[PDB]
């Protein structure tokens, strides 16, 4: 009779709510009034109002936001009947190629639905050819039987969605109201090859010569940043971390996210050679 | 061996005719030479020229368009092997999630089809990201089945249908070249909250003061219509209809067409309290 | 377990090949390292570097692009490991409706996918509307058992694909870096109607008097062809091919074809009437 | 102790005005209330409001416009004090490179002045490199001894001006109401050289074959016109008015202005050879 | 020999300086190192460098801007052989029709000069039709003589020039670093016609019926303005400041400045009748 | 009775010609044939049709063209009565304030006059504020007394004329069809403070660190130039030519040039410290 989009709209999108700061849409996952939705569908607002599916309107309070990675909690306090709740499912099991149904509500009043499958995987957005539209955003994404597996935004046609499993790990402190922690060094940095630093080196309108190596070359110090203030400069070679060598950028990120904040690292450079220790700080 | 998609085709679209007057689609819907298509395809050229997805063309006569609902018939000839015909659906039935597919015939010799689903139900148009183009416009929008629900419009990526269960509603007069009645009286109107009324009070710059009640805004008198000549003004709040209170604009909508054409209403206006009678014109 | 999506690509998206001159996707149709893509992609850089969605990488040599069909193959050296290759399918077997999957490699480390289905059939393009985007473009285009039925070209929402029965065909010639036959004569053409060409002649704006006659008119001699070698002008009217009558551009340009390169055809052409030969030669 | 400018400006800005219809300036050329500006400021407005440098406002009657010329009469009625009156001069008395002032009336209570030189003389504009702004066009624009030599119009930095000459003949006539007459014949017309028409001939995609001959081609023949209504058509060769040889278009539009309206023209014209009637119409 | 332009220049264009904060001209009006410029060029830094047509170069203290006036004064050490200075005329003695001269220094090397004249006369800026250009802006304004007239800004073609006589008034102040006195109330206010009221309240879409008086209008009250914190709104129509009826909003402006700073004012408006009392503030 | 700008176009107008390719104009220096006009007005085309301001055609032949001075010679042949000549004058005695009137032939049966002044003086450009358009460039620029003193271009309102001294300069070289000698290096160079060199090397996103110094910064190096080929890198700080030190780089302009075509020149750079011997070529 109903086919699997359908079947499973009806098990999660009950729990789909708008979100209205004077909008889009977000889904109450746990039934003590624990909403789930974007920071760009709230942010900088600290009082929003939530509607159910069914019409009913409940005065909302924004526990907190993760701008980096683009979530938001918002409370409603469970009066009368039971808050209707979508099933959390996990995004580590998904593959290319998997259904995905992306639910709004953006009137209020009914589901807007969307549907796709799983485009690529990998915050490590899961990207979708389901349709992502405004109101449509924050709302869930749904899996073949209506579990969420992301959290759809409004960033072709190809859409981004934010993995539930990330969700997971930071719902905790969002609904306490902390700060979630993000630590960085403030550099765009860009893997750096032998034969792309000897192509550099032979143009004459590279704006530096490279030192001919395999290394992590800093693109560009962000102002204001730990990079910065340890007096790094645009063009030097990240030669390795304290002792491991590294090629990488995106292992470099790991190493500071795996130390944390306020923890110092030691840099190997060369600009002549250099080293330098940068002290973590949260990334705003 | 086919998709469910391919057979739906083969079911419906045979049907699926190009429209052109010096474009876009329409379809076939009895023996006798009966074709729907969208008035934005066909107005205002009173003569058309038909394609059959066989390539059998035929001098097609406009019967009437109504640009309200953005629907209008032609008619053609039966002449020799009989027309192909799609079966009709009921859009009532539809649910979010159903599958949806858009076919068209623009160049006359094959179909344009394109696959997604019911995305909103509310013209209270059907929703879709089922793909929605040039050519494919005016050509039917099929259920799972193959059965015609809806009526492609060329109005992201979410595309229009008018439902089925309306053009069915029309066709007769349509056909028949008369106008299909469509009353109104010539405002914008919005819901008006108490917190929205004293909320905009609180602005220095609002354009005018609100009488702090639920109601209908009167934002906008059009020029030319019945509640120009009645008088009413920007700002005015509808408080009711005869006697029966109202906050919901859609609500007055639904009084007015249930009214008719050339009827009387009168309404209960805050400006000071004020009652004046609207006579119902054919919206143009 | 897994959609049939997921299960095609687990088929031929390990072959499915990221490709850049300094970009897009390709993939490897036999173990000896025989790779398509899009002339797009590569020309005109005559190396290119291939990776696996494995991350082996190998130094590719372009054997030869025809920018005529947007084809082009790419050789690499099968050292150590086998390489993966996709299964080709027929594109004559496709009918409108049935699933397209569209699957790139981008990053070299997994696979973009798009969901679609087959929107038209004629380059004869493959129409779709599974997404087509930068980098996914130059990747196969699947069946829904997982059989490469197209290539991909990021040339709306509709996506365009050339089919792999034509690539096929091309296949043996661009291996060995010689030049596909284009054969044409260099005209811009209409088919033209008597109810055409009387409506042609009433407007006194028009640019010529047309003769009144269904026949093929010139409307533009593009410069350096065998057309305004030949003498032909615009506004000529083609009546006829060497004897056989001709009102159809299409079966025009498949006389010029089946006719091959350096070949002689006579035209006849109203201007007055008037006879002249052409000499094909290679589009260009 | 003034400059020339000053004193121009004192003997002529007096009667300039400003005019509003809810805008532009005007100059009282008679102590009776007969003002001269542009078309472009008044139409087409029947009621306007003059406002004297003085600060008096006069009810501003709209005698008529001559939209071919761009200028327009408003007349007003002298009560109280005198009107102040500009003196007129003579434009057939002006040299490239004499002095040129042009004043505005924008604001009601001081003149807008810039200076420059008469650039071109041939409407037949004065060009001129004073600077022409909106309100201060359809003012005066002085020469050097303050005499109005022509009247500003809003149309780089080159500026347009109607010459006082022009409008001194035209003046009754719009004073009275009436229509000024401006026969045509609804052509766009080219003077053609053999040079020029074997070489238009030497091109393969020139729209049409041209006699090789001096002629005046018709490049488009306008809807609704006499020329349209004599079956004249684009590509015609204009060879002679009725026995004088023409290879002027600005000869033939002395010709038709010299008829007068409702005057039957015989043209030769070339195809072939063609004699056609055509009836000036007066231009609108 | 010079044309007087020359000569002009010749006088004050020595004492014409280029001004640079990592730009535009200044000048010289006292032996001592003050200079003069439009707030433009300098804010908001606090050190500029001057340089002298001459080639010398000197560091320059910003003593304060006025950003309502647009002037600034720049104060600089006279070491050496004597600073060249500009002669100061005066601008009430201009007349529409003068000459102008506008130089600058933005090279450093030599002066930038174009002539016109005096257009418009009213900041209240002077007007004038002499090409003002970025580097040319903040540079002097001269007559005929030479002397300073006003101080060009880079705000058609006409171009703005502050009258020097308003700097003169101003220069004390702003070389104390103090701020310059510049009280308001926070309103756009717009003088309403009775005729204009009636018009007003004809229309239906109006956003405010209005009192049908000669009034002064407000169109919108600024936010964080005295007259916000007055509890002004739109709307409302000023009939009189204390006891003395008002029409013109020039003329409120002018009581407001004769006030001063922090100084109550009564008003007369209708909403209904109401007196409010606003405290002027310092327009920033 | 004339204006003095009314007399010098007397004297120099009549010799001011239209130039035609299939445009712009230019001015007849000598009895003999002998026009000059701008680059860009006739290159590359070598034949040119000229017209008199009395209505004599002349088929003209281009005799060179400099590129980088924007200057052309073209003659035509003296037969029937004289052509008129421009007396030339000397850019040399221009000052800053002189007039300036800038008189094209676009039509060729009149002049287009502009007036203005001299605005700036140093291809060293006069600037001026008489209007420079389109069909006005490549005629000459006049003083006061009529003589040429430059030649204008189409390159606000500000406008840009070749200096007379400059044509009268090359005008034998390119009347013989030779090439004007423009020798250089190929470096987009800057003067470098070591004030700005700190501040550079300050700032952690400079391209590069500066070594302290006043120098010639290296800011590019062009393609194809002496100064690649010599190796020259961006970010080279050029200290002085051979023994002379420099920090000016109109000066190493000026060494260059006095060099010649085909010179070597020893560079002192800083990089290390490097000399490098570069080959002048000729600019193109
Ligand atoms: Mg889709
Ligand atoms: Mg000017």
């Amino acid at each position: 009779s109903e086919s699997f989009v359908a079947a499973a709209v009806s098990r999660s999108g009950p729990a789909v709510v708008r979100i209205d700061t004077e909008q889009g849409s977000g889904f109450i996952i746990d039934n003590s009034g624990i909403i789930l939705t974007n920071a760009h569908v709230v942010d900088g607002a600290s009082k929003v109002v939530v509607t159910l599916r069914d019409g009913r309107t409940f005065d909302g309070q924004v526990r907190g936001t993760d701008e980096v990675t683009d979530l938001a909690v918002v409370k409603i306090e469970p009066q009368g009947s039971a808050l209707p709740v979508a099933p959390l499912g996990t995004s580590s099991n998904l593959q290319v190629g998997d259904w995905a149904i992306a639910v709004g509500n953006p009137v209020g009043l009914d589901n807007t639905v969307t549907l796709g499958i799983i485009s690529t995987l990998g915050v490590e957005f899961i990207q979708t050819d389901a349709a992502i539209n405004p109101g449509n955003a924050g709302g869930p994404l749904l899996n073949a039987r209506g579990e969420v597996i992301g959290i759809n935004t409004a960033i072709t046609g190809i859409g981004f969605a934010i993995p539930i499993d990330q969700a997971k790990a930071i719902q905790n402190t969002l609904a306490a109201g902390g700060t979630v922690p993000h630590p960085y060094i403030g550099v765009q940095m860009m893997n750096i090859t032998v034969d792309q630093a000897q192509q550099n080196n032979r143009n004459p309108n590279s704006p530096f010569i490279i030192p001919e190596v395999d290394g992590i070359l800093v693109m560009r110090v962000l102002p204001g940043t730990p990079a910065e203030r340890a007096g790094i400069r645009r063009g030097d070679v990240i030669v390795a971390v304290d002792g491991t060598p590294i090629s990488d950028g995106a292992r470099l990120q790991r190493i500071v996210e795996q130390a944390g904040l306020n923890k110092a690292l030691k840099l190997d450079l060369l600009r002549r050679r250099l080293s330098l220790t940068v002290q973590t700080a949260q990334l705003r």
